[PDB]
RNA sequence: GGGAACCUGGGGAACUGAAACAUCUCAGUACCCAGAGGAGAGGAAAGAGAAAUCGACUCCCUGAGUAGCGGCGAGCGAAAGG
RNA sequence: GCGUGCCUAUUGAAGCAUGAGCCGGCGACUCACGGUCGUGGGCGAGCUUAAGCCGUUGAGGCGGAGGCGUAGGGAAACCGAGUCCGAACAGGGCGCGUCCGCGGCCGUGGACCCGAAACCGGGCGAGCUAGCCCUGGCCAGGGUGAAGCUGGGGUGAGACCCAGUGGAGGCCCGAACCGGUGGGGGAUGCAAACCCCUCGGAUGAGCUGGGGCUAGGAGUGAAAAGCUAACCGAGCCCGGAGAUAGCUGGUUCUCCCCGAAAUGACUUUAGGGUCAGCCUCAGGCGCUGACUGGGGCCUGUAGAGCACUGAUAGGGCUAGGGGGCGCCUACCAAACCCUGUCAAACUCCGAAGGGUCCCAGGUGGAGCCUGGGAGUGAGGGCGCGAGCGAUAACGUCCGCGUCCGAGCGCGGGAACAACCGAGACCGCCAGCUAAGGCCCCCAAGUCUGGGCUAAGUGGUAAAGGAUGUGGCGCCGCGAAGACAGCCAGUCGAGUGGCGCCGCGCCGAAAAUGAUCGGGGCUUAAGCCCAGCGCCGAAGCUGCGGGUCUGGGGGAUGACCCCAGGCGGUAGGG
RNA sequence: ACCGACACAGGUGGGCGGGUGCAAGAGCACUCAGGCGCGCGGGAGAACCCUCGCCAAGGAACUCUGCAAGUUGGCCCCGUAA
RNA sequence: ACAGCUCUCUGCGAACUCGUAAGAGGAGGUAUAGGGAGCGACGCUUGCCCGGUGCCGGAAGGUCAAGGGGAGGGGUGCAAGCCCCGAACCGAAGCCCCGGUGAACGGCGGCCGUAACUAUAACGGUCCUAAGGUAGCGAAAUUCCUUGUCGGGUAAGUUCCGACCUGCACGAAAAGCGUAACGACCGGAGCGCUGUCUCGGCGAGGGACCCGGUGAAAUUGAACUGGCCGUGAAGAUGCGGCCUACCCGUGGCAGGACGAAAAGACCCCGUGGAGCUUUACUGCAGCCUGGUGUUGGCUCUUGGUCGCGCCUGCGUAGGAUAGGUGGGAGCCCGGUGAAAUACCACCCUGGCGCGGCUGGGGGCCUAACCCUCGGAUGGGGGGACAGCGCUUGGCGGGCAGUUUGACUGGGGCGGUCGCCUCCUAAAAGGUAACGGAGGCGCCCAAAGGUCCCCUCAGGCGGGACGGAAAUCCGCCGGAGAGCGCAAGGGUAGAAGGGGGCCUGACUGCGAGGCCUGCAAGCCGAGCAGGGGCGAAAGCCGGGCCUAGUGAACCGGUGGUCCCGUGUGGAAGGGCCAUCGAUCAACGGAUAAAAGUUACCCCGGGGAUAACAGGCUGAUCUCCCCCGAGCGUCCACAGCGGCGGGGAGGUUUGGCACCUCGAUGUCGGCUCGUCGCAUCCUGGGGCUGAAGAAGGUCCCAAGGGUUGGGCUGUUCGCCCAUUAAAGCGGCACGCGAGCUGGGUUCAGAACGUCGUGAGACAGUUCGGUCUCUAUCCGCCACGGGCGCAGGAGGCUUGAGGGGGGCUCUUCCUAGUACG
């Protein structure tokens, strides 16, 4: 409606377009020595692809190694019916109430189906956000057209749509931009 | 054919002014062409204009910056009669 | 010792704004006709003549056509000391010189003087340059080797293939010839388009000699708005023409008097103008002026205040509403109540002040009236009060005021339009004072008592730190003699604690060489509270002199006394 | 001696335009015939500039850019890709 | 430009062009040709949208200028008359309307939902359209984010090439994608070779310099012309305090004299000027078009129409095809109905019958006009047409003259422009800002006059339908209701709520004020005239009150007495009443008006922008307080919430004070110099310091602070090293020292917006940078004099300047610590 909401609706709007960047990293065979790379699976469970944030506690003891001390016993079992068939390739353990599953790291082709691939949600995310910039400032277009301003009362607003659409790329290129240590270094 | 201007006919601007500008103005000026000559034109009423009036024409002084004309603006502006 | 050129334009210039090498000459508010005034004469209920006519050879008459003036009022008819609107016989609106000379200003003409970009007419150019027509030349040498033909090959006949001859082409290489890519030089040149190296085309849409043709809103153009006689978005010359310029510049002798504005209103107006305001001169009226005292009103700001309007933190009381809902539990939460507060657009209340009217003082470059001449209509700083700004700006708009402008004349402030003192006729080798100062530069007290400060603070900064120092307080409570060390007695006294006052330290880094104006100051040459004295300006007295008004001498003699004013740009006299 | 304000480093159509050598030629070099030595000179031997010759090693690090400069260059003969 | 493609025009006296015309090109041509337009060999191709626009086509209708036409009206004369306006209706072109048309101007979308991991969406629903971009191409001479991501080339690649497509904003004849051949065209690589460079050196010639001859120019207030901190109109040789410094030159260097040269080219202002554009105004050329003059024959055929002759009207009964009103009875009523006939009439309805006056059409003609033919007194063909005169209306940037407001912290854009109500506003008024927050361009025949009465809003209880208000009753409540609508003031002892009569919401006027620059606006006593209400004293010339509106000019309607061009009356004026304005840019230039320039010009300005300086310091970089809370314990080894205080003038800004008769504007090169907040190397302090390393704070600039790739880049980003590869000041130092890659002149193009000419804080290739230094300053080298005799030598050094760096390794010692 005005520029008043709308800066507001683009770090709202852009916010997601992030989310998710984070999202597909974490769904990457990084170091795999944290336990948030769990948590987001969808988790088929009563009838519902469950994310595990919510089925279970999973916090990885030390490096080589994660716990998913998954109160319910019977949702532990129905747990690993899924932690594995994700194609990655590890496996778990039916050890008490938890899941041990360990922490193999790999060769360096193994490294190119991990940095590759990254170095594409990279894109994928830099890009969703483009949009919200594009989607963005065509509205500010009809809408100083609508809403009377001058050919700077807008500027002002045209340029802050890009100021904010660089603040938030910066969560982006500098999000994964850390992953990526741990994933390479 | 020529002739310093001066005169008549045939054509004929704009800048300007109006504090813009198109009617209007400058202006029938400038200039162009023809023609007449010591001058030229005009000249004996199919006039004038309200006076039982006047009596070819042309020039001067008044009439008069009047009557009027006018995007009733800028401004233009007679005639009879004396 | 003291001292920032001249003009110009400016809120403001020495200005690192403008113009000026220097000297001499030329060089800008005029005339004509109308108008409006003031003024010197003539004639007066009238005054005066235009063209023309007669005389003159630097004689003046005559000429009353005509023009103003004697009545105004009404759109007009018309009426008339009235008239007009009107039914009114209420009312209300309008009511007494010419002719010359001269000065001021206005209208009109180029009308203060220069200066455009352009516009319009008539002409002059294609001996440059563009296109084209006619008639003539020119293009070393080398290269590749098309079509054609001819001989052989193949076929049913062909097509088609081979050699050979042959000599095509907006073909190739490269002089002349015609261009002008890249670079350097040249840049008051060799030259207002050049030179050197380099590079393109060079039988073609080629280059060139002579003769011809098309032109100014026109030509011509392998197209750039290119070219048309070295500048072309419309050539050149001549005339209209002294186009117009709400802009820029310039605008000449002296002394005297007064002196502005930088605002309001309306402007296709905003750096212009019309009216008003403010200056000035004339004549007219004469204590009403500015300012002050005393009285009587209007008034709604500074404060303050919640009675309205609204906002407000908390607490109580209590709807209705959360959560168990039945009791209870959190002001989560309306009105109400106190408790404390907030507000340009709230005020129960309300100042000081301001304004205004009658009376009183008030003789002043006061006012009030009629009129001639204006300029100005960018303002600027500072105090105060408010907005905008960010409780920013040499910011910005307003208000009272002031000062600069125009007081850049003088002292102080180091230097400096507006900060302090103070209104500069002139002259003097006099004297006392303002502001500021009084140790040396530099005038006058290293003046006198009384403290404070040790950082050069002074000599120019904050929140906030800190037993820096000097001076006050009330608090403990130490013979129920510990406050500091050594087992606590001896030791036998000033030791803890907050918190106020003065000066001070830290906090505290900037760009060419440093510093408070310099030197140099510490019981000061700093700072605070006292006291007497000097210095110091163009301020005021002293002596003399110039000048204009006002007021008396006065025998006008313009000739001495008397009391005052005399900075000044635009401007007026 | 013509057009360029000049005794101008620019411009101006046609014919002749020798010899030797170089693949050829009106190209280049030298020189016949012929003409000229550009209407201020003399010295010195710095910076710097103009124009010109050279370089160790490196060989585009230069720079906007190999701009410039250098390399290659004629003829004959092989031999020449997409 | 080009061949070549396409659309289009043109039947020959061609179209088109020049010209007033004659005439001429076209062309001594004839559609296989000529003109106009776009594209630009050649290969493959070239999609969809005729709603708007243009153009082609439509013998119907709609509208329409003259002219024809005259029902009807007015003016005058005693009149025959003469004069005027004047409806029907017939009337071109154009426009409207109906079709067609894209190698004509042009145009060629969006929003929800859905696949058994997810994603995504072939598929569905839906909104609008004239129709929603096909082939091919794609971060491109187009891609804003952008150095997009990947891959290649490199040590390293914002460039380049290959891909992906999220195409800000390709795309089919302003052509699309390709293409061998071609280019002094613009980009990326290589190899060869070099002074281009690291990195500078020597040498040659012509100048520079010295000597003899000749001998300029721009500029120039006057000169006796130094440095620093200050200062001043805010950047000083010229003021102030201080600090230096003999006089005068020769060769050089360029930092300064805001150096010179151009009355700034950008910027704004001027109601300044020109070239251009169009669906801005207005006209002109030309073209189309009706009527006519030129201009005539003969026929065919239908109109409008006035003279006339005639026939002509079938409601229900009916003597039945009554038109109508009169006369009227021999050439009938009757009976009945709305009306009675046998007959003569005057006329509405309507058609035919011979004439007039005029019209329109379609034919043939020849003899005017035209063109032609071995030279014609004539013959061919066209033919009342064409051409030409006049007049009607329209198309008409082809051309012309012009208009395109102002304010405004430069301007443009956005906003505003008059009136009303508060505050601002400092206790009379008044009063600024693009200051804060709202209204008006009306409404009322009752909401008005006056007389007569009556009184709210809310609150609490009682109450049938009944919220928390319908309507009743009951106390209480001075004002918070109401007062037509904004706000303020006022108000119940009425302006409010209700009832009764009325139309003073009059005509004549107006003493006297308010306000005030003018002109406008504002209240209004009372007299006269005739009225309304009231018993009356009395009130009523509009509305509780301030907004609710517009000078004159020009026309329009009414009326009255005045004028009425020899006189009479008219035509037309005046006076009075009243009307037509978003003249709303609202004190109002015209009846009448938009753009554009980088093709541009003049006059002006630091009255006003961009660079730079200055003031300011929000923003900016920096350090400081308070100390939540992180640090395994523990505010400060290292950190610091929320919050607060300052410093600096390097960022982005505000202001507009110098300079617009000119202060050359990014980057680079060269030469630097200064600050410390220090990047190295020196010292030191704590450390959550073992040592070796670091971290962090404190001192301290003396000196150092590399070479490359990319980009114009500064800045960054990488490659290779380093003790380190520090930030900032000097007009973001430095163009009279160089460079011009960037950027802002003219050329061209892409995307883009625009109908257009042109435009763009978008891109892209191109594009002229001025031999002489006089003064200050600086580098060198002199002449003069001075230094109280005149000399030849050798020194003293007050004073200044140059220079100061840093790394690696080996011993100590593999020791100390571990
Ligand atoms: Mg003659
Ligand atoms: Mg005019
Ligand atoms: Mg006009
Ligand atoms: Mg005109
Ligand atoms: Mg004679
Ligand atoms: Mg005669
Ligand atoms: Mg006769
Ligand atoms: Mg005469
Ligand atoms: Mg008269
Ligand atoms: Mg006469
Ligand atoms: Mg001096
Ligand atoms: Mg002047
Ligand atoms: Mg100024
Ligand atoms: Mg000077
Ligand atoms: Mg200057
Ligand atoms: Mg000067
Ligand atoms: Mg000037
Ligand atoms: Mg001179
Ligand atoms: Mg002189
Ligand atoms: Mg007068
Ligand atoms: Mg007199
Ligand atoms: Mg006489
Ligand atoms: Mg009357
Ligand atoms: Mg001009
Ligand atoms: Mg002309
Ligand atoms: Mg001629
Ligand atoms: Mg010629
Ligand atoms: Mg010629
Ligand atoms: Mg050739
Ligand atoms: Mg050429
Ligand atoms: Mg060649
Ligand atoms: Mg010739
Ligand atoms: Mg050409
Ligand atoms: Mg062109
Ligand atoms: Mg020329
Ligand atoms: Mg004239
Ligand atoms: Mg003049
Ligand atoms: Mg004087
Ligand atoms: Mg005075
Ligand atoms: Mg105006
Ligand atoms: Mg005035
Ligand atoms: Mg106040
Ligand atoms: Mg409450
Ligand atoms: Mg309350
Ligand atoms: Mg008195
Ligand atoms: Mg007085
Ligand atoms: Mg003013
Ligand atoms: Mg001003
Ligand atoms: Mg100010
Ligand atoms: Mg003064
Ligand atoms: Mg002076
Ligand atoms: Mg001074
Ligand atoms: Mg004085
Ligand atoms: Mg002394
Ligand atoms: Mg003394
Ligand atoms: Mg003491
Ligand atoms: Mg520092
Ligand atoms: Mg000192
Ligand atoms: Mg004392
Ligand atoms: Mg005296
Ligand atoms: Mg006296
Ligand atoms: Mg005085
Ligand atoms: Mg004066
Ligand atoms: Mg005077
Ligand atoms: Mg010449
Ligand atoms: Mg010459
Ligand atoms: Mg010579
Ligand atoms: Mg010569
Ligand atoms: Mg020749
Ligand atoms: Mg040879
Ligand atoms: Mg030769
Ligand atoms: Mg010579
Ligand atoms: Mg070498
Ligand atoms: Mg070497
Ligand atoms: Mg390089
Ligand atoms: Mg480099
Ligand atoms: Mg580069
Ligand atoms: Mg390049
Ligand atoms: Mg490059
Ligand atoms: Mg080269
Ligand atoms: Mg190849
Ligand atoms: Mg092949
Ligand atoms: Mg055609
Ligand atoms: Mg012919
Ligand atoms: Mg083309
Ligand atoms: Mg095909
Ligand atoms: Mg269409
Ligand atoms: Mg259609
Ligand atoms: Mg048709
Ligand atoms: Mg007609
Ligand atoms: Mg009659
Ligand atoms: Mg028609
Ligand atoms: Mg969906
Ligand atoms: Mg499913
Ligand atoms: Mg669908
Ligand atoms: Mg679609
Ligand atoms: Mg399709
Ligand atoms: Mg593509
Ligand atoms: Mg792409
Ligand atoms: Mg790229
Ligand atoms: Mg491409
Ligand atoms: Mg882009
Ligand atoms: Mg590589
Ligand atoms: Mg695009
Ligand atoms: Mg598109
Ligand atoms: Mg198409
Ligand atoms: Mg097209
Ligand atoms: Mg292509
Ligand atoms: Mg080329
Ligand atoms: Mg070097
Ligand atoms: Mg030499
Ligand atoms: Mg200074
Ligand atoms: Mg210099
Ligand atoms: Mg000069
Ligand atoms: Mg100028
Ligand atoms: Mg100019
Ligand atoms: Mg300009
Ligand atoms: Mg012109
Ligand atoms: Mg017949
Ligand atoms: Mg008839
Ligand atoms: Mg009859
Ligand atoms: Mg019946
Ligand atoms: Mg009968
Ligand atoms: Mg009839
Ligand atoms: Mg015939
Ligand atoms: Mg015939
Ligand atoms: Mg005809
Ligand atoms: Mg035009
Ligand atoms: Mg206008
Ligand atoms: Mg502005
Ligand atoms: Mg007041
Ligand atoms: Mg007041
Ligand atoms: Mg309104
Ligand atoms: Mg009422
Ligand atoms: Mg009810
Ligand atoms: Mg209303
Ligand atoms: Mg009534
Ligand atoms: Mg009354
Ligand atoms: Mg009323
Ligand atoms: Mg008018
Ligand atoms: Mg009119
Ligand atoms: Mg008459
Ligand atoms: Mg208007
Ligand atoms: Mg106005
Ligand atoms: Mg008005
Ligand atoms: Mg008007
Ligand atoms: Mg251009
Ligand atoms: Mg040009
Ligand atoms: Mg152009
Ligand atoms: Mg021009
Ligand atoms: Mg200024
Ligand atoms: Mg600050
Ligand atoms: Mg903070
Ligand atoms: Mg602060
Ligand atoms: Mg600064
Ligand atoms: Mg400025
Ligand atoms: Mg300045
Ligand atoms: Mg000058
Ligand atoms: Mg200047
Ligand atoms: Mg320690
Ligand atoms: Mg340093
Ligand atoms: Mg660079
Ligand atoms: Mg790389
Ligand atoms: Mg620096
Ligand atoms: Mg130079
Ligand atoms: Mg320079
Ligand atoms: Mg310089
Ligand atoms: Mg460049
Ligand atoms: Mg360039
Ligand atoms: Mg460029
Ligand atoms: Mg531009
Ligand atoms: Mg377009
Ligand atoms: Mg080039
Ligand atoms: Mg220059
Ligand atoms: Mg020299
Ligand atoms: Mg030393």
């Amino acid at each position: 409606m005005t520029l008043k909401e709308l800066y507001a609706e683009t770090r709202s709007h852009m916010q997601k377009s992030l989310e998710v960047l984070e999202h597909n990293l974490a769904g990457l065979r990084t170091g795999r020595a944290n336990p948030a790379l769990l948590l987001h699976l969808k988790v088929e469970y009563y009838g519902a692809h469950v994310p595990l944030n919510q089925i279970a506690t999973v916090t990885a003891p030390d490096p080589r190694t994660l716990v998913v001390q998954s109160w319910d016993q019977n949702a532990l079992k129905a747990i690993e019916k899924a932690i594995r068939d994700s194609d990655l390739g590890l496996n778990p353990s039916n050890k008490g109430d938890a899941l041990y599953i360990n922490i193999p790291p790999l060769t360096e082709e193994r490294r190119k189906d991990l940095v590759r691939a990254v170095r594409q949600y990279a894109e994928e995310g830099r890009v969703a956000i483009r949009n919200i910039r594009r989607e963005a400032l065509d509205k500010l277009k009809k809408l100083a057209k609508e809403l009377h301003l001058s050919e700077d009362e807008t500027k002002r607003a045209e340029a802050e749509i890009q100021k904010i659409t660089d603040e938030f790329i910066a969560k982006a290129d500098q999000l994964a931009e850390k992953k990526e240590q741990e994933i390479l270094g």
